[PDB]
C-alpha cells in the first residue's frame, strides 16, 4: 500500500520516495497525497 508508506513521508518529499522505491509516476505519488488529504 503506497498511500500507507507515504502516510510517513512530506508531500514535498515524492521525489524521494520515488527514488527509494523506484517509482516513475511521480504524479500518481502526488495524487495519492491528495488522497491521503481526503482521507484525513
Amino acid at each position: 500500500d503506497i498511500m500507507e508508506l507515504l502516510k510517513n513521508v512530506d508531500p514535498k518529499e515524492y521525489e524521494k520516495y520515488a527514488r527509494m522505491y523506484g517509482i516513475t509516476d511521480f504524479r500518481g505519488l502526488l495524487q495519492a497525497f491528495e488522497l491521503l488529504k481526503q482521507s484525513q
